């Protein structure tokens, strides 16, 4: 029963990360003590996804070093694919049902000879690798601990059966990233269906703000968002639970009570749910991928009832540690006696807020534009609710300069209570 | 919790059996992978008993080689005593309640860090070592598999409590030898009480037929009967269940049905019982310790009613492979119209019996003794029941020479049916 294991195995060291020296063989037991498999710690299994060349991709010799820097004295097993993945795509879409059985036989061998606990096994998966890890685990003697899927495959695995894809019953805790879900239903590269216990949509999941290397740009963010979560142990990147992509832009759903607002990546909290769990956050185009989240509610008031549209504002943020000066945002359908809310983000740490400017800029540039007296409003209060630290401050002004007018000097608000 | 472990530990190799090079340390985990503890096989723990010098005894560097010859690629852990055993005897009779707790802490550490099964652990014990292994096991997280006690301690551990000695609830299967149980109740070197699931009394347990080296002669037979059982894999030495020492000499209890007639030593069958289980066998004074067991029933018949006593007989055994010629036995209270039975043993393999002489010798030697016509009887049949191979043959003679007479020619019996 141990000659149909052509999908090989390997074990890599922190001193040698880019090679495949010490192999493991299912059935031969003189090699397990040859690769120095430490029987006390956890075990990472990294399953390779699709490829078109003969070698590995470029993210595996970085993910090996990241795992060996975050969790020292552990086990990272690299599964091999290079006689089965270099094909066309419906050809390699059928080999997952065999490679998952090979991995299941290997794990049952390790759990039935050496009495391995199967309680400290992470199953990392790329686009085909996530479905490989999903078809594994269901064919084990008991439940595996955690399967992490990084932007799984879309085309032939959507509309399929639950024992055929990465289903939420495959393990005890499954988290799935959804970086590249742009396209029609059934014709997308990533999968559009929520499949895990926790389902994170970074930037909504349509694309990523960085787009042959440029061709696969927003398909490698599901690895570069995980390497960053392994490196930044002390600083987690929270993700926020909402109900739709359009509602998160209005900022009505920054609520972190009753099993909401989980983390993203390795430091996620094991929380089970009853249904699909869509979660949201925003990112940045560089190697620190953390941004903060602020909610701003603005009360408009005045006398002259005049509606407008597509007005551009500029706001500042003045706090204890540092400051943010020229954040732009727009609001359509501004009018009197309303209460508007939106979402605001930044990449500079603030601390606790002190003051806040508010400028309503002018689209016109001509020397004509100083006349034809500009529209204005009477702003009383701004409610600000921070994202992580749940503080709800109140801002107001004095009984002077409380009149925002387009193309004029901005108002300045202070801490009001 | 890992600095009160002054009773050290060691692991020995088949290439180095008489030294203590690679130690194990409870708590320090860089040494478990240093001694190459194979996590797949079984584990032997040899607990040393009492001593009076500073070094080990002479049977441990033979038992190590015997275990490594019988079960290759296994684990033999030698427990150390040499700062606690070189004392007086009521001094070393109190340290077992500490060494057993140290061994229990070591086994719980191995079973709670490396997830060891605790299903393949043999606990070998000498005279104090058996009670050390008995006070261990009760203080483990679950039941250990098998504890073997080799002639446990007698004086201060008799009349004690069940959580204080080697009790039958200490493990899942416990076998105990009783080689040196001679003495008064409460004043014996070995223990006189049956304590195990299987309790074997070789030669009844009073002494052994081989009796400073000569002082401890019949206390080392409980190790030399186990080394022989490890070496002779293909040839087991059966032990026979009876009810008293006097009844086994009459041979009325050679019955091997309904969970009777188990083996002796390593090759014993796991059979649980409801009460104490006394079992019997005989041995020989040299390194092959196997003898066969034959039951002989003799029907006396005649006319002249004359009782006698203390008459000596000589019998022969003629079989397929070899022959036994001059086996002596005696029978008191011989008389007409009776049926007598006894036990007979030998050390030469026979096979299947063919013929059997029977000679009733004369105590007198004088030239007078040919006269005063000797007493005689008329022997019809002899029922022979072999020990291992349950065959019940019937022997008889022809209708000539059927008259055994003292100091005359012997009768010769053949296979009768």
């Amino acid at each position: 029963d141990f000659r149909d294991i052509e999908s090989k195995f390997a074990l890599r060291t922190p001193e040698d990360t880019a090679e495949d020296t010490c192999h493991l063989i299912p059935g031969v037991t003189e090699s397990v003590a040859n690769c120095h498999f430490n029987h006390s710690s956890k075990t990472f299994v990294v399953i390779h996804g699709w490829t078109v060349t003969g070698m590995y991709e470029s993210w595996v010799p970085k993910l090996v070093a990241a795992l060996y820097k975050r969790e020292p004295d552990s086990n990272v097993i690299v599964v091999d694919w290079l006689s089965r993945a270099q094909q066309h795509y419906p050809v390699s879409a059928g080999y997952t049902k065999l490679v998952g059985q090979d991995v299941a036989k290997f794990m049952n061998w390790m759990a039935d000879e050496f009495n391995y606990p199967l309680g400290n096994v992470h199953l990392l998966g790329y686009s085909l690798g996530a479905h490989a890890a999903g078809i594994a685990g269901s064919l084990t003697n008991k439940k595996v601990n955690r399967i992490t899927g990084l932007d799984p495959a879309g085309p032939n695995f959507e509309y399929a059966e639950a024992p055929s894809r990465l289903s939420p019953d495959d393990a005890d805790f499954v988290d799935v990233l959804h970086t590249f879900t742009r396209g029609s239903p059934g014709r997308s590269i990533g999968i559009q269906k929520p499949v895990g216990h926790v389902d994170i949509y970074p930037n909504g999941g349509t694309f990523q703000p960085g787009c042959d290397q440029l061709v696969k740009c927003s398909h490698e963010r599901s690895v570069h968002l995980f390497i960053d979560s392994l490196l930044n142990e002390e600083n987690p990147s929270k993700a926020y639970r909402c109900n739709s992509k359009e509602a998160f832009e209005k900022g009505l759903c920054l609520s972190c009570r009753k099993n909401r607002c989980n983390n993203m990546g390795y430091e996620i909290n094991k929380v089970r749910a009853k249904r699909s769990s869509k979660m949201y956050l925003k990112t940045r185009s560089q190697m620190p991928y953390k941004v903060f989240h602020y909610q701003v509610k603005i009360h408009f008031s005045g006398t002259e009832s005049n509606t407008y549209t597509n007005q551009a504002f500029e706001i500042s943020l003045y706090g204890t540690v540092a400051e943010s000066e020229n954040i732009p945002f727009t609001l359509p359908e501004v009018s009197t006696n309303k209460t508007y809310s939106f979402l605001l983000y930044t990449e500079v740490d603030i601390g606790e807020l002190l003051m806040l400017k508010l400028k309503w800029i002018s689209d016109s540039y001509f020397s004509w534009s100083n006349w034809w007296s500009s529209p204005g409003f009477d702003i009383g209060k701004i409610r600000v609710k921070a994202g992580e630290t749940q503080k709800k401050v109140i801002f107001c002004s004095r009984e002077k300069m409380s009149y925002l007018q387009k193309g004029k000097s901005p108002v300045i608000f202070v801490k009001c209570h």
